[PDB]
Order: C-alpha cells, then sequence, then structure tokens
C-alpha cells in the first residue's frame, strides 16, 4: 500500500508543474544547499574554474591590447603583468591573484593602471564569490536534518491498557551522548474524509494529542521515551475496535523536532505508521538495566514488543461497559 | 482600495519624522544588510578601496619622511618597503599586504621598525574589516526571508459549508521538496475601530483562530494544506453574511511562519485578502494524483475554485434555524 | 526612586561575591563577545602579536641552535630560512608565515626538518587562533540585542475605558522597514510581597496577561501598536484606583522578543513602567495618516497622549456598580 | 543512591548495542563537534597534515613521470615546480599552496598542463577541507551548552507554606549581566510506576507543573528567582507528607531553557534534586540589598536555606482541615 511518508522520513510527493520557475532562481541560496553533493561539489568547481578564466582573459586582454605580447624581447617595455608570454600563464596569474597565492613569478606593476583597476575588482568579486560558495558549504555541512539519522523511532506503535485507558503507543530514542534541546513531540493522523456537504479532503490532518495542554509532549529525552496518546472521547481512535483497525485507511506522521546542542539549528526527525504496523494487544520490551554508576541502554531491543491481554473493543465501548459498572 | 498588507508579502506603510536617526547607525550592521544589493555591493567596494588608499598613503608617508624617496639610485639605502618608486607603488602594495596576496616584488625589511608596527596594524584591521564585510555578505545571502519566494498562499479565501459548519478558507503551499521546519499559521484580522467611548483605532489587528487550542495551527506542509478557520460565536466573520460581506472594509492578513530546513534560521512569508477575494460560497479545487510511488501535486490547479450550494445566511443566523430545528 | 529596570533597557543589578569566578574562564567565548569593544580590540591586538611574537622566537630559537646566525658570510652554509639576519627578521617572517602573506624574501628550504614542523604547527594554530577571533568578531558585530535600538517603547503606560473595561495599556513601534520574526510581547509585574506565613519576597514578579489565551500575544508589528491589558478580575491592578496608585509600590516589566529578519536570531527589547510613569484617565495620540499608496507613520506623536473622560474608582468597583445596575 | 542526572547537568546514561554504528559516520559533522577537545585538535592537525602530504605526492610524482627529477643539472629543461630537488620540497610547495603562503621559490610553470589542473583540484579541495575544519572549531567554541556554567541551580529544593498553600520550591540563578532569551523552565518528576495491568515503566517522566497555564514559566531572570510548583490536587506531591517523603524513590529534573544573548543560539542547563535534597519545612535565604543606583546580589548566600514552621501533613491533608474549618 502508498504511504504519504517513509519510515525514514522522506515524503512521498512531487510537486509538479510549477509554472513560474524563476522562484526557485530568486532564492538561489536555498536551491543551491538543497542540491545533491555531486551537484554542489560540481558547482563549486565550476564557479572557481570559470572566474579564473574570466579574468585570466581579461589580464590576457590587457597585455594584448597594451602590446605586452609584441614586446617580450624589449626588456625597456614594461609590461602591465611581469612574465605574461602566452594565455596560458594569464590563467595561472589569474588564479595565482584570486586564490591570493600570488607566488610572484608574475607580478603587478606600475606601468599600467589598468591592470590595477583588475586586481582591485578581481579581489573585491574574488571576496563574494568566495564567500557565497565556501558558505553553502559549511551550511550544507552543518545542517541539522541530518541529526535525524542519530535519532530512532520506534518500527511499530502499540495499543494496549494502561491505567485503565486504552492507548496508543510508539517509542523514540536518540543515540547520541549529546542532546536534543527543546525538545518536542506531535503527531498527525492522516486519512482522507468527505464532508456531509460533498467535498472530499484528500490526506486529511488531524492532530493527535501526545501532552499538549501539560506540556508532556515537551520531551526530556535521554533514554528511550515511549509516547503515550490515550485514546478518550476526544481520540480519532475512539470508535475504532481491534476488528476494524486493518480495515482502516489511515496513517500516524510522527514528528520530532528540536535543537541539536551544537548548532544552535533545529532538526525535524520525521516517521510514520501506517494501519498494518500498529500491533494491538502489545507492550514494548523494556530496554534499561542498571550498571555501576550508569544506566545501559540496549538497543537490540528497543524495536522489540510482545502481547499482552487486551480488550478487543473500541475505546467507546469499554467506555459503555463502565458506565452500567458504575451505575451498577 | 488601499490594503495594508500586499498579496506577494510587502507592507504598505513608510516611517516618517524618525527624529533619533543615529540609532540605525549604532546598530549598523542591521541597516547594511537591509540595504539594497546595490548599494552594498556599493559600500563593500568602497570600503576596501578606502582602506587600501589610507594605508597606501600611510606607506607612502613612511616612505617619504624617511627619506626613502630620495635615495632610490642609493643601494647603500635600504627602504622600508623595497621598492617603492612613487605613489602608486604604495597603492599595489597595501592591497598586495592586506588582500595578503603579497606578490613580494614590494618587500617589507628589517631597517625601519616604523614600518612593522603599520605591517601590525593594517594586518589586524584587514582582518576586522574584512569580517565585517565578508559576514555582511553571507548574511545578505543565506537570510531566510527569501524561501518566502517559493512560499505560495492561494490567490482567493473562500467561504463555504463544512460537516454543517461555516468556514472561512484559504491555501497554502510549498514548492520544495525540502521542509520547513516547526512550520505554524497565523491569522490576523484587521479592520479599524470606534470604542463606545469615543477611540478610534486605525488598524485594529484581532487574531483569527486557525488551530490554536489543539496545535493544528502547527503545520506540517508537504502537499498543499487547505487552512480552516471555523465561523463560530467566537468568529470576527459571526454577524456577517454573504450580502455584507462586500459593504465590510476588513483585510485578512495571512502569516507561515517557520525554519527552513538548511539553515536554522526562521522564515515569515506573509499575504493579504482584501474583502473582494474573499469568495463567498467556493471550494478549492483538487490538486493531488497519485502516481506510481509518489504523489504528484497540480500547481496549475492551485489557485483555483468552484461553486457550491451555500446558505447566504450569516453563521449567526444559521445557528438560529439549528436553535429551533432542535427544539422543534 | 530605585528602578529595578531603566527606560533603555538596561538593568539595576550587580552580581556580587561570585566565589566561583573560574567558570567566566570555562565558557571563555561569551565573556569575550560579552566584553566592551575597547577591550575586544584590545584582546584582538594582543592575541595576534603574542602569537607572532612567540612564534618568531621560536623561529629565531631553530635559527641559532642550528648555527645558522654564526654563518651569514658563508653561502655554503644554508638556513632553515633564508635571511634571518638577527631577531627583527624572525618577527617578520612569523608574521609573514601566519597571516599568509609570505613575501618570499624569508624563505624556509629542505635543510632542516626542524623548520618543516613548525611551519606546520604554526599553520594549523594560526588557524584555530584566527577562527576564535575573527569568530569571535563576527558574533559580536551581528548579535541580535542591537536592533532592539530600532524598537520602541513609549514613555508612559495609560489607563483609560474601552468598550466598557478598563485598560492599562502601552505602546510600542518598530522603526525600520525590515521585520521582526515570531514578535511577542510579555509584560511582568515587579512589585515585594509578604506571605501570610510571613516571607518576605524581594522583586517578586507576576506575569500580565497581554493576550497570552487568544494568542493576540503574537504580534504582527509593522506600525506601532498599543498593548492592551484588561484590568480584570485576574488582574494585578484589580484593587488600584485613580486614588491608590501613585501610592503603590510597583513596576512594569515590557518585554518585546521577536527575530531580526536578516540573522535569524532573536532580539529581546526591554524597557520599565514606575508608578509614576502609569497615566490615569489618559489616550494615546494617533501617529497614521493615509498618503497616495502607502500609511505614513508620525514618529513625533508616538509618545504623545491626552486626557479622557475616566472614573476614578478601581475596576472592581466599577464592577460593583454594574452588579447592582444589571439587577435593577 | 544512584540518581538519573547529575546536580551539574551530566546524565547517568550509556547507549549500549547500537547496532547501525555507521549513522555515527551518517552525520559525522555532529560526531566531530561531539568530540572531545583533544580529539578535534588530533583529527584538526591530521586531516590538514595528510591533504599536504598527499598532495605533495602528487607533485612529487608529476615531477618524477615527466623526468624533471632526471634533468636539474640542465636548464634547458623547466619543470612544473621550479625547484623540487627530492620528495622533501614538494612538501613544502604543497603546503605553501594550499595554505595558501606560496613563498615562491617554489613556483609553478607554463610548462606543464599537468600541474595546472593539479594546482586547480588543490585549491578547490583546500577550501572545502578548511571550510569543514575550521567551521567545525568556530561551532565547538561558540555553542551554547557553555553558557551553562554560568547559570546556577540551588543545591536543595524546599518545601514550605506560600500564603496557604504548600509549596515546592527551588531558586535558579544567572551570574552575567547578559541575559537568556526567551527564558523558561520546566520540571519533570522521576520515578517508576507499574500499571493496574502489569506494566513497569522504568524511569517515568510527569511533568511538573511551574507557571505552564499563566506564562509564568517564562522567566525574566536578571537577579536570582525562586521557582514555585504549588502542591495541589493536580501535583504528585499531592499524598506526600513530611514523614513519606525521604521513603519514596524520586527525582526532579529541572530544566533552564534559553537563548545566550550573543549567539543567538539556545543554550539547556539541567539539574536533578534527589529525595534527600529536598529540604521540608524549608525557606531559602534572601540575596538582593539595595546600593546606590544598583541591586546587589551576594552569591555567598544563593545556597543557603533556614528553617521555618511547617505542618507535617501531606497537602491532601491540609485540604481535609480546610474543608471541616469552612464548613465549620
Ligand atoms: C561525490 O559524492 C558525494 C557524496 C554522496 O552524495 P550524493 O552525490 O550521492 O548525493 C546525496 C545522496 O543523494 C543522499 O541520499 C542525500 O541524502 P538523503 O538521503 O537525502 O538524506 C544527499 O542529500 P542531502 O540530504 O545531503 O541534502 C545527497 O547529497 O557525499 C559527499
Ligand atoms: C547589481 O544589482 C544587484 C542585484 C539586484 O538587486 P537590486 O540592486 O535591484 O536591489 C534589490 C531589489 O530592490 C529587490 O526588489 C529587493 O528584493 P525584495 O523585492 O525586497 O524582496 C532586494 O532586497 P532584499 O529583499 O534582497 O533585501 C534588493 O537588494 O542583486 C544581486
Ligand atoms: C574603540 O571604541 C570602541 C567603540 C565604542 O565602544 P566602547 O569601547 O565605548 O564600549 C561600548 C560601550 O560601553 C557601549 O555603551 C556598549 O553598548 P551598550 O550601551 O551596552 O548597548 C557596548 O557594549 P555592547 O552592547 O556592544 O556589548 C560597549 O562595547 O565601538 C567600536
Ligand atoms: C588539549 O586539551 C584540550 C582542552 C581540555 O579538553 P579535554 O581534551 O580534556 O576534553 C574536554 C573535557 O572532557 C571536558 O570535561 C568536556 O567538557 P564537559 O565536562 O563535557 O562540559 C569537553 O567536552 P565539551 O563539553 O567541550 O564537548 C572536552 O572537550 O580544551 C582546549
Ligand atoms: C528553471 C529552473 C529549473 C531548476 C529549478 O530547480 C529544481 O528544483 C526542483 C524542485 O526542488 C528539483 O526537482 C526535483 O524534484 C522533483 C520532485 O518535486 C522531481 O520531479 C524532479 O525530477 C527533480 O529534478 C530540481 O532538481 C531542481 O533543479
Ligand atoms: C542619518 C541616517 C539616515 C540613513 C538611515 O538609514 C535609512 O533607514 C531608512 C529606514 O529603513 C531607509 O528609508 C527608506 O524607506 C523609507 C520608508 O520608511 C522611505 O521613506 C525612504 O525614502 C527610504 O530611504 C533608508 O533607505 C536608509 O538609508
Ligand atoms: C577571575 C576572572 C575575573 C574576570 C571574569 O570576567 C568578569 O565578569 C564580570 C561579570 O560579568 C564582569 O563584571 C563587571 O560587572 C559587574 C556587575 O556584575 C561589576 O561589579 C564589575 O565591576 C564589572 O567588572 C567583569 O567585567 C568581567 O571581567
Ligand atoms: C563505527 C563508528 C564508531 C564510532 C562512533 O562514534 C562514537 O559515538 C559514541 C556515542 O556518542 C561514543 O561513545 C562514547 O560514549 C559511550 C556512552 O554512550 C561509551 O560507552 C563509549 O565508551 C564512548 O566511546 C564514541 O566516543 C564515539 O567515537
Ligand atoms: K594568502
Ligand atoms: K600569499
Ligand atoms: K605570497
Ligand atoms: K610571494
Ligand atoms: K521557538
Ligand atoms: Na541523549
Ligand atoms: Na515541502
Ligand atoms: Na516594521
Ligand atoms: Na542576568
Amino acid at each position: 500500500i502508498q504511504r504519504y511518508v517513509r519510515k525514514d522520513g522522506k515524503c512521498n510527493v512531487h510537486h509538479g508543474n510549477v509554472r513560474e520557475t524563476y522562484r526557485y532562481l530568486t532564492d538561489i541560496f536555498t536551491t543551491l544547499v538543497d542540491l545533491k553533493w555531486r551537484f554542489n561539489l560540481l558547482i563549486f568547481v565550476m564557479v572557481y574554474t570559470v572566474t579564473w578564466l574570466f579574468f585570466g582573459m581579461i589580464w590576457w586582454l590587457i597585455a594584448y591590447i597594451r602590446g605586452d605580447m609584441d614586446h617580450i624581447e624589449d626588456p625597456s617595455w614594461t609590461p602591465c603583468v611581469t612574465n605574461l608570454n602566452g594565455f596560458v600563464s594569464a590563467f595561472l596569474f589569474s588564479i595565482e591573484t584570486e586564490t591570493t597565492i600570488g607566488y610572484g613569478y608574475r607580478v603587478i606593476t606600475d606601468k599600467c593602471p589598468e591592470g590595477i583597476i583588475l586586481l582591485l575588482i578581481q579581489s573585491v568579486l574574488g571576496s563574494i564569490v568566495n564567500a557565497f560558495m565556501v558558505g553553502c558549504m559549511f551550511v550544507k555541512i552543518s545542517q541539522p536534518k541530518k541529526r535525524a539519522e542519530t535519532l530512532v523511532f520506534s518500527t511499530h506503535a502499540v495499543i494496549s491498557m494502561r491505567d485503565g485507558k486504552l492507548c496508543l503507543m510508539f517509542r523514540v530514542g536518540d543515540l547520541r551522548n549529546s542532546h536534543i534541546v527543546e525538545a518536542s513531540i506531535r503527531a498527525k493522523l492522516i486519512k482522507s474524509k468527505q464532508t456531509s456537504e460533498g467535498e472530499f479532503i484528500p490526506l486529511n490532518q488531524t492532530d493527535i494529542n501526545v501532552g499538549y495542554y501539560t506540556g508532556d509532549d515537551r520531551l526530556f529525552l535521554v533514554s528511550p521515551l515511549i509516547i503515550s496518546h490515550e485514546i478518550n472521547q476526544q481520540s480519532p481512535f475512539w470508535e475504532i475496535s481491534k476488528a476494524q483497525l486493518p480495515k482502516e485507511e489511515l496513517e500516524i506522521v510522527v514528528i520530532l523536532e528540536g535543537m541539536v546542542e551544537a548548532t544552535g539549528m533545529t532538526c525535524q526527525a520525521r516517521s510514520s505508521y501506517i494501519t498494518s504496523e500498529i500491533l494491538w494487544g502489545y507492550r514494548f520490551t523494556p530496554v534499561l538495566t542498571l550498571e555501576d554508576g550508569f544506566y545501559e541502554v540496549d538497543y537490540n531491543s528497543f524495536h522489540e514488543t510482545y502481547e499482552t491481554s487486551t480488550p478487543s473493543l473500541s475505546a467507546k465501548e469499554l467506555a459503555e461497559l463502565a458506565n452500567r459498572a458504575e451505575s451498577n
């Protein structure tokens, strides 16, 4: 079955018929850092080689129009750049200058102002281009989405009874010793619907409660946590029994958002649970054990669940039993 | 008619009679990065050329006061900077030094401490100025407002019935495959008012509810979303019928705020719906279709709406019909 | 009278008897960027001059222990660094190397590995020190608190009647065309108190409501806004009449927090209203006027207020009149 | 007794049996900046020395395959790099080039394109590697967790009566004159539990209320603040008397999260109070005193508490006395 979101977090959507494609060029920086690495590294190589060529020809051109080329056998003549024997030497000086290596076998001189104003322009644009590209690299290396790689979601969501309440539970973890700051968990139920009046709504998102009113959706996440959605009157699973579950066409999107401790930058880790990955009547297997001075987590057991005695009834039907029980 | 906010997000306000203009110089960095590009690139060129000139004259000056200029025919004499034949050579050494190209035809020496302490000062201020300016460039290129270019708002807001409730709806979209992290939507109604007591309040902002109490204002925005404001008792559209709408003098400001995935930086995309852009009795045309392995969006249809059967009554009058219907 | 917070935002508190002062050295970066500019620029100059000296002596030392110094009249002998005639030349090479100007009159050679491993160490530490310091500069220039300079608070808070409710109002503004993203306003009442049991609490902070439950504390701030605190049953001004106000010993701290549009960084602008700056029975003078295509703000009038007819009674006593009025 | 969180903020947990260790390499930047300094500085040294060697051999190799090595006695022959007498000179040119010191005793030439395309590759990768590493340093120096060093938590939590309510109180402070922006305090109670149905939950986190519904959890923190948790019906200390406290097996985790004023980056300071550090019947000793123009804090007294008359009863039992008192 098709899902909206993959277990690893990527989203199965393509944006077609974007009539106004120039917008991608309007915020070029976003397109650049969003590219695949091969394409950054390609552009990176190109941006540098074309500038050095582009200036290299302008350095050659000053030397040509000046007549430096024509008098190389005459020492009386002095050029813009000492030693520009040909079209190759210009390329090298062009790099020697803009990288600011400037070996100084090729050296500029007093004799032309035409050259000085180029060295000037170059150095300036050399800084602006170099910023743009190095900046682009730094951002791409340091970007926070990468942290998501050391944030795990449990492979299944489970439904079982907890202190008399029927609960939907998934487990989350963080493989690093460092932290997710201002950590928080939110969850969205994704399923299509139809209004009384006729409107079909493709992949309708309804927020699932996972601590919003108590601030228990704000996580302190060191050892793995089991996030619990209590299936109450206000739940979208209120009228879903063990029987009905597999015949429902729904998907739970789970989103973990906080700041990578070292870069202040906010990360978003995502995963999905489709109807078949929601185990009814199950419990997560413990992972925590005590050792001398430290609590040790056993990630082998992180995804593992086991079965428990659990009603087949919808949460709603459990209430109906309770209403008669308290009234008895 | 005059609007407060343009559809593209820019705001029609000018800040006149700012008596204390020095404040703009107090936080210079904000003024700089807020400038138009022509003016950054201008200042950028200028800041660099004046330093190189300013030092170039000081390099010339040491050479003049020392008497290096007077003895160029004497090799016994050795200068601060080998080869400073005139006022031009000094400018070149000044750049050769501060860019740190340092071709080394112009080379400093032991003979003057006067020169060494300059090379010292220069290099230090060369780093501080270079930071300030390159930094200023980097910030301006990477700034998040730019993302707003690949965030679209629907061209109209529509009002129609949804599961028995009258709703104001606008649609939002994101043209990129990358994400808006900690995405959230808020909306402000802008219209003037008068208190019982007499006070006129120019462009009074009252927050429009778009999910605040359920956290459904926190968006997971991949494919386009239709943001719904339920027009209930607490709504500012409670007493507005189809008839009255066009004769109201109001404007809805819509604000999308989240973090650009790659730079942790927060973006704010804005748009406005003036009274004439609010289509009563309309529905948004679907955009989502299924393809092999991927959900495809059709942005051609993004802004498109169609008409449906919809009451001409205000939400309030619909309730009055319901009160008698339930009491019947 | 002593205030806790100045009108410009600075806080009248000193942190004395910090026994564990090393902590300031533990997070050195915070102390550095928190310093006055004179002291950054001082340290900046020093950090660079001591490294260049420190290496300069090590460059001199290799040259001394090797015996390069003793043979300068012998060309057969070749040194670590060509041309190190004395203790001054070493300082210059040391800079020429670490700034990477490297004029190359002073050039390293094959003949000693002792020199190569220094050039190596230097270049590496040259990058680490240069990062630390340039970074420190960049941060300090770009820091967001500076924006606060172009965020104004009204000079007074006023109390007057608004649609039958008694309200405490202050006005806020933003002098720039650019934005404060995720803008929000919160306000704290600061006054001492005593518990029934005996405990004196020095400067007790109680949050003042300014939109928290409706999200109207989240500002869209283009033209100036009048922030309104409705003085209701839950207000700390519930039992304060015009008469009692000046004899109360209290201070309202007002805090504006949002993100500078260009740097994603969060700014905090603060101000205070002491009991004497709270004008009872007053209204803010309008500032907004319409011009062709643009709304123009008149900051001359920003702080200005005028008097209106307003009850001398506490909000509580107004309710008591209303209770008998509705019961009549 | 074992705690979950240390008083200084570090967490007693180890992540064992991480089967998928490659993920650490997938987001390498996080692993790098998370390393101990010795290991950054080690890698930093290594990354640079291996590139310079790696290129140095390629520079040597071009010189070898070309036959430059074989003709050093022939001036007719001209090499890729003037002066590459051996395997050592190549290493030096390799650094001279990539650091961009380029002393220019070793200079590239026209004669080989083989060399030019290397200089090209090098300079490009020289920028990418240099970014990666300097960036990594900058991040690590500027990271916000460090601020936590100048944020103190009181050594004990105390329980005493405040205006008729039994309260759990701890005190927090900030040693710097600079601010924590968007400051906020949250607190989690950590103790194991067992569901009716059988499920043991290892270290169950239940959020402790410390201002969430009034926004008094949002701190304006200049002088020290006493954070108060009112022990009401909804409290986890509702049924805990002075008698029972020490026999409970619980731990309160306290978390302070806000932005370092200068870097926009968010900091998280943590501490813990185990059952024995919760003083029943105690009050914090004042720290604030007035001086000419400034409020002075006395951090000697910051942690100090003193005893007061305080009920031995649980908050619940105090209510039961009140129920009969009001009914009397
Ligand atoms: K250089
Ligand atoms: K150089
Ligand atoms: K050089
Ligand atoms: K040189
Ligand atoms: K936030
Ligand atoms: Na962790
Ligand atoms: Na998207
Ligand atoms: Na503004
Ligand atoms: Na402080």
